[PDB]
């Protein structure tokens, strides 16, 4: 299999609780591995923002969304925010990659300068020092002049930053033509194979 | 009127042509002044991409806008690339907000190190040297630390860099309801009306 | 009216709630609306320096500034530490200036590095992104170099900072009139009429 | 009206004397109220390189000027170097715009290390920290690095670095016409009305 | 005794010389010997917002402090200017401490600069040259970044910024319990002790 | 002879033809070899702002300014913007000065960055690789922090920033008498003999 | 002859006077012209230190200085700390070599930063524009970091930073060879003949 | 006693042996206890520019300086430049205060970098991670931007930067009065007694 076997997706507090939803999804369709973290305000955007009602507690929320992506068992892992004992706050785990997607300003904040919180933040924390993969997924607008050198600091590092930004080159049609893009483009950069966006030019011999 | 009279908007080559046309209509629709401008891999973009039929030479181009947005006479100018006898090209011309919409990361790149290649660069040259407000709308992702150094540059001496990202907090149920998400956001930074977007918790009183 | 409709007042856990609740006061007098929050620790410094008796929750709260300050009905909001559900939280809201009077040196170190854990570090964060109005009252010495620099970083950004740093060019007598010199400081960057502190040399013509 | 109505301007020892006399002029056609500075090496300038023969102590060049200008009674106050007891030395003074032109490398240098060695120095001082508009005419050539870092920090601020360097676009044909192009930015600048350089391009529709 | 044996106090130009004299006045109660510098802008400051006629020129300046605190005979020296006769115009002086308070912005800018205009300003030089402890005490609101900038540098180096900026938390009634809180953190820098404010929480053993 | 015998002379797209078509004559009176460069921008400039009816093409050009100047034969050349062949185009030429005189602020942002899109950009980035004499004249105002940043940079590198900011110390009566300060100016900093400006103080032995 | 014809040698007020005097004498017996500038601090020092009596005036300090150093007449001009009538004070003037021998903290400052206070600190202000030499002796131990700051800037433009360090290795036996170990380094810097110092090594062929 | 029990004093290849020799003989004469070490070019240095003749190896040498100052036995130690068994090869050594004197570039170079090329720079790297008294007396001119980088990143850690450069304030007569100004210098750096500088103004009272 081409790209990591093990994704921890975190889900922080931004307006795009739609992309982490889908990127669950495509995760779970090529048999990947996830390790589920959200935190406490990116609950209150899934539950105003979306119909998912999705369980506070751990393990009611690893039961609905291994029901909600057709997932196997195991397959979904949930950790809550405070738990230590989880894989990704320790360097001794096995490599995974990690996605925060969306990621709000104050987790970009906390990763940039190593706040190290919440399991969120401790995982991202842990993923830099190990150079494992971090793909931070903002979606904000403006951008202030914080948030831009939060962001510099942290791709300078190795992290993508991969704003929720998609584009309009494969003709989309609904919200969830653009949703898929950015989901894509995710998981184009963990290197996990998508057919969602086709490869560009990949006919084009000349001109 | 709140906001400016008169708005100089540039489209340039990144996916997302739909986002300046919102724009321009908006603006015509609440009267305000345009000065279009448009670049050559732009014009690409809005030929392959959306189903306007943009004519190429800019006394063509004008009249057609002003048909497809319901113009007053005059109301749209347009300015080819390299017409210096434009009003943008000197800052003794009458006070313009500026708006790159959308703004590829190479248009970018030459106003954060002052190219001054074409019209629309020296354009926005001019009107940070005036302290004139200028808004720039990427539309790449990832944002590469180029990118990001630029943005940064350009924020910090008072450019307003907002990435079309649009967001989810408004029940968003087509392209067109994403596409205005981040044309209200503009016009906000503009200080021009809109009602696309309501004023977030303007009726809640306490808790 | 000169200066903003609507002031975000934040208060935060340094010494001298004296002056937030001066300014609290003077912006009641001058009509305008005031989006009031407060931290647990200034909670704490009020209860404890002031003889004023504040209630906990934000409905008692807003009744009682109402009362103490003389204001109309919905002049004075309240919202509490986690509701993203008012408006400061969005750069979507209508547009407010805010001040954080005092300001703790870690909502100065929060919002210096984009943290956004509560709504006030939020409503600053987005302040900021919008370029809206953001004044910061530290009250601390001596202010080491990590102060400085969070201080030197917002300032660039075009923030305020305003140390609660009294003169005495105008013959203070009491602690209040202390009190005033600061207020009406912050007053005058906010462009709000104010008549405490006489407009310096207004009458010297020559000499 | 539109832009300030009182402005203080500062004259300093560089050779442009031209410049801060004409400018004067202008502001008191426009009706404003001027807050007229001068340094001793900018009264040996104007001595040696102009047909002024303006009075040394404050009260005589303010009848001077007064006369020279057409200007109502009271209209330019005239303030000595060590005048603490003037508006432009407190931030509580009323709201002015300050201009210093022309302004020496030496004035170039006090305002951008904060040096406040006199009163036009501390005056830029205040400017800067009341974040009202600060603009320098500096007139020098080479400009070396020193000079150019202490106007970069201070744009970087939000000051306008205004150089002393006239245009030939509007057919000039005299020396008055090249003083005038410089007087007729630096009114653009502030926002006050001219009729000396038109606004470029303001009749152009197309092409 | 604990602390400095010998204090070089300046006094520069900002609006605080009530901290000044009080330090002054604790310093003689503590029998330590001072060396008391006054810039021309502080007489002008003590003239106008004191009740303190302080004579002109050093030797009646030095008789009427002396007789002011209640020093002995010698406790107090007093400089001039430009008495490069004195001890704190070279390091081959005996160890002093050195406050200045207060600090205007000009001389907290000659201090970060090294300009050395006059002897305030060497004394200071020469204190962080020797790496002999400096106080500065800035009376200024709002700080600028070039204010903020020069108050950065000074503290990296090792310089206390110490901003006349009293707390609340011992119950003050009046101007003078204000401004013994600023003298009393002055003391506690310095090594020298105050019963003015109590250790906090001294009593606190548990919770 | 004093100073170089080959100038390259850059006209690029500032409003100053004057200043270039000056010097270019100065230099043929003193018998020196110019390598004459021009934009498309400044062929623009020097139509619509002077009347100078250059031809458009390199050798007709050679033939016009071989009489405007009463050059000898071969005394100027003229070299195409990518006429790769010609002399300045790489470091094993034969040693020339450059002058760019006018520079655009896109001119100076080209040689600042290196980015060689055209035969001047090219010349100059030779020029400081080889450390070789290269003058750039700005005539912009205001000057941005983007224009003040490049032209810092290449002035550390040691090319000279000669902005077009005339004098008034040498009793200026015509326009031609400011722009020969300029010319004069910059033969003084390329080390050529001048007699248009007077050695300042020549005469002066004492006070 | 080799190296520069006219020298302008500053002395300010540290203490090495004996440099300054002993260069002055080996530059007139090298026949070349002396602009001579002298600060008050200096001339308490000359006082203070040698046995020297130095005029106060400029005209009887130019006899004085003639008849010192047995120079010829006119060989020496001495221009007071405003005569802004001197050379020195623009760049228009003859092309003259700099050194301020000895160069006291605060004249090094004011260079650094631009503060052309006098015509020592604008004539120097002068040479780094203008990219003459400029030679600065510094007197002070410990340097603090202000002092090497300033020292590092000066150093990256192009000034030579020579400390009165004076070394051992000539054989040195009295007070005078160590002053003329440092002149002969000042003067090989200049590029002016000297037999003081040996050339290292001149005869070593081979080891 | 004042100041350290311990120096380790080392000596370095710079021109300047006469300074190590002399502070080595106060030290003793101070009862205190030096650890001596001394580079292979320091040991050309005294051979050339001395007449003392230094044995090579550290017993040797040991027993001769113990004779040179009249030590008591085991008061000065010598160890060798790769003897990691000594002392300040190691934090967990005793507390020692260190200077470098004199201070080759190179040495200074290595100590900035933490190149710990031998004993004496791996004992600077020491000083400096333990945060005890480390002083560098250079001796060298010009001194270069290298130089002046190296020192400044020291200077600001907290090494005292003491350069070879005496004052000429008390009257020198001799070159062993130079030589003892510096050394009066280094141990009033130290807190060690010294009588030959007595101290500034020690006797002024007022003026
Ligand atoms: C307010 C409105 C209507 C829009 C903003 N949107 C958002 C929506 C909702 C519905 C909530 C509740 C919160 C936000 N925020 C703010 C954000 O969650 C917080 O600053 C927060 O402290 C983040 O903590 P975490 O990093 O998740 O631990 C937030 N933060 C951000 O970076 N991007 C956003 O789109 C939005
Ligand atoms: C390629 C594809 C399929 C997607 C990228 N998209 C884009 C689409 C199309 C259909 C074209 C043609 C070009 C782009 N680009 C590249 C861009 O236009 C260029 O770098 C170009 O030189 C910009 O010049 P201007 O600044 O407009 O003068 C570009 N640039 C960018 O910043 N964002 C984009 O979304 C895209
Ligand atoms: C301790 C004493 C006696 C004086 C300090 N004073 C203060 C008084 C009291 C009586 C309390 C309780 C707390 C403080 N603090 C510390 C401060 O509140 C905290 O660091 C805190 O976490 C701030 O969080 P917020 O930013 O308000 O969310 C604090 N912080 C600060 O910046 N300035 C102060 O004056 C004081
Ligand atoms: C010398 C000659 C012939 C030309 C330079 N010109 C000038 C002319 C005259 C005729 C005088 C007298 C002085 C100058 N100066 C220098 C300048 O005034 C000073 O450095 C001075 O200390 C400035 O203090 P201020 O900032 O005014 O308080 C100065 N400074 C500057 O920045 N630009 C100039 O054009 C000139
Ligand atoms: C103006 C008014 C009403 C208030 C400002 N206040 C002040 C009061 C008075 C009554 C005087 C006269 C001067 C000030 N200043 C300005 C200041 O003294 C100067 O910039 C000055 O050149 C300082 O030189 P020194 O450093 O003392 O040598 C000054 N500077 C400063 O840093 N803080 C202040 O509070 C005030
Ligand atoms: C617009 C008007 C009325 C005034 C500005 N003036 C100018 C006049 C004219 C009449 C033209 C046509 C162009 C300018 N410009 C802009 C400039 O030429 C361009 O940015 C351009 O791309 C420069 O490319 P080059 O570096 O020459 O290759 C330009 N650029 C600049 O740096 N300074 C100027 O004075 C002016
Ligand atoms: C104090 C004593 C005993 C030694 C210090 N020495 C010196 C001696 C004498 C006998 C005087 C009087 C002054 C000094 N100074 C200080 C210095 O002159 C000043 O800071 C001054 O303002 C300099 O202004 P200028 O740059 O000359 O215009 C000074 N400055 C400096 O950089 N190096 C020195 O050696 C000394
Ligand atoms: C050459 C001559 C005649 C004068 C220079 N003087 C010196 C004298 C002698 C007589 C010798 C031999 C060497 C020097 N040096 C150079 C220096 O010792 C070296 O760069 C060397 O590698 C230093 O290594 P260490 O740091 O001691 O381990 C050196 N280095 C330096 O920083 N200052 C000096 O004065 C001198
Ligand atoms: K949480
Ligand atoms: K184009
Ligand atoms: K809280
Ligand atoms: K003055
Ligand atoms: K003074
Ligand atoms: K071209
Ligand atoms: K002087
Ligand atoms: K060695």
């Amino acid at each position: 299999m081409s790209g990591p076997e093990r994704i921890t997706l975190a889900m922080t507090g931004a307006s795009g609780a739609q992309y982490g939803l889908r990127l669950l999804d495509c995760l779970v369709q090529e048999e990947r591995e996830v390790h589920f973290l959200i935190s406490k305000a990116a609950q209150l955007v899934m539950a105003t923002q979306t119909d998912v009602a999705l369980p506070a507690k751990p393990q009611a929320m690893q039961a609905f969304l291994t029901e909600y992506c057709g997932a196997a068992a195991g397959q979904i892992r949930v950790f809550g925010q405070n738990d230590w004992m989880a894989p990704p706050a320790s360097g001794s785990s096995a490599p995974n990659a990690m996605v925060i997607c969306p990621c709000s300003t104050g987790t970009l904040s906390a990763v940039a300068t190593g706040a190290c919180n919440n399991l969120i933040e401790r995982a991202a924390d842990v993923a830099l020092k190990e150079r494992r993969p971090l793909v931070l997924v903002p979606r904000e607008a403006p951008f202030s002049s914080i948030h831009l050198e939060n962001m510099l600091k942290l791709s300078n590092l190795g992290a993508v930053i991969l704003p929720a930004a998609p584009g309009f080159y494969h003709q989309p049609q609904s919200v969830e033509d653009l949703v898929d893009f950015v989901v894509a483009r995710i998981l184009n950069t963990l290197g996990i194979p998508q057919d969602m966006l086709p490869r560009w030019g990949e006919q084009h011999l000349v001109s």
